[PDB]
């Protein structure tokens, strides 16, 4: 079926990197990493077109008991 | 600037849990979890506004351990 999706975000703190195979943008204070394939201004907003095959974001906050 | 940001996503298979302090949307690959505060329609699209302080997504797919 259609697994393609669009992801948009703004208020980015800085552009750590921008690649069609991986995009890294730091927002607020954490860093968001986008992984997928075929990831190809105004309002100061940015949009992205491609299928997300994975997402990784450090959750520096989890401690858990065991 | 600021910490508030706009985030929208489409092509979601089904909503698992929609809460203002937590959102779990079952989309391609698996389920995307979003954590923060104040995280909250035609076209079948979903829009969420708020400060994202943490993001957790399962990057399994293939085995990778050391």
């Amino acid at each position: 079926m259609d697994n393609r999706q669009f992801l948009s975000l703004t208020g980015v703190s800085k552009v750590q990197s921008f690649d069609p195979k991986e995009i890294l943008l730091e927002t607020i204070q954490g860093v968001l990493s986008i992984k997928g394939e075929k990831l190809g201004l105004k309002a100061g907003q940015v949009e992205v077109e491609g299928l997300i095959d994975a997402l990784v974001y450090p959750l520096e906050h989890h401690h858990h008991h065991h």
